[PDB]
């Protein structure tokens, strides 16, 4: 009775993560990238900022949720983290125009190695990779978190029993010694999917202090998390909140560490609706 995957409807929401100057990053995304700035919402009494990007309303899309903390300029990204992808019709132009508005293009747009997809890559203020990826017309530019993992066997079943996501592309790339997977919720090119990477011996990375999780929403937090609960069990990872309504708000959410302590929120799908404005 894990069949409650089956009847969820469950939706990536957003990444979050830090940033050192959070006008900075802002002026990057809508100028470089063609990010639109969704919200911005400032929390003196927390003492931080807080600004959501993205190709759409936050719905209907997935965005980025930007941290910036008073008077705090850099983070460790570490190891783990991959990075984020852009898909969109033609790279060529995208990486042209990063460079005029003075970005940093790191990966010169062309072929996959070893493949036929045209990608590059663009730095962001902060050191945060952008794949930037070819892709004719897709409902969703911002299409990618991938961050790396120590087991790719272990992940791809976790990711399955523990959030209901499907298998939807594994890849190995013995000449240059790693292997992905693409897990989510619906087809790859549709929609934004969690990419795992191996690197062939490679068992640890660090998960810095600069990405902080992905939050995806669900029509029952409380089914989610058994299911989570029941990964855990078997597989690794941790529950870190219990499912619940926040103090409050009443925002019901839970949260968890998978195998490699990688963070992930579930939010209410009604609830999450309720900050959107
Ligand atoms: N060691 C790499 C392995 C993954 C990898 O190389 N992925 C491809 C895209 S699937 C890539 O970035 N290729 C570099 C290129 O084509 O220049 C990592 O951990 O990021
Ligand atoms: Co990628």
């Amino acid at each position: 009775v894990v069949d409650w995957h089956k009847h969820d409807s469950k939706r990536m929401l957003h990444a979050v993560y830090r940033v050192g100057d959070l006008d900075r990053t802002i002026k990057y995304y809508t100028e470089c990238f063609g990010m639109k700035l969704l919200r911005k919402r400032d929390v003196p009494d927390e003492k931080y900022t807080n600004a959501f990007l993205g190709f759409g309303p936050e719905n209907t899309n997935f965005a980025v949720e930007l941290t910036y903390n008073y008077g705090v300029d850099k983070y460790d990204i570490g190891t783990g983290f991959g990075h984020f992808a852009i898909a969109n019709d033609d790279v060529y132009k995208l990486a042209e125009n990063i460079k005029s508005k003075g970005g940093k293009i790191t990966r010169e747009p062309g072929p996959v190695k070893g493949g036929s997809t045209v990608i590059a890559f663009a730095q962001d203020p902060d050191g945060y990779m952008f794949q930037l990826i070819q892709r004719a017309d897709t409902p969703e530019p911002l299409c990618q978190v991938m961050l790396r993992v120590g087991d790719l066997e272990r992940s791809i079943k976790f990711y399955e029993k523990a959030l209901g996501m499907k298998l939807l592309r594994k890849k190995d790339v013995p000449d240059y010694k790693y292997t992905i997977a693409m897990l989510g919720y619906a087809d790859e090119d549709k929609t934004t999917v969690l990419e795992l990477t191996y690197n062939y011996g490679v068992t640890e990375y660090s998960k810095g202090n600069a990405y902080a999780q992905v939050a995806i929403g669900t029509n029952d937090v409380y089914k989610s998390a058994e299911a989570v609960d029941l990964a855990t069990k078997e597989l690794g990872g941790k529950i870190l909140r219990q499912p619940g309504p926040l103090p409050g708000i009443n925002t019901k959410i839970a949260s968890f560490v998978d195998p490699d302590g990688w963070k992930v929120v579930l939010v209410d799908n009604t609830d999450f609706l309720k900050e959107l404005h």
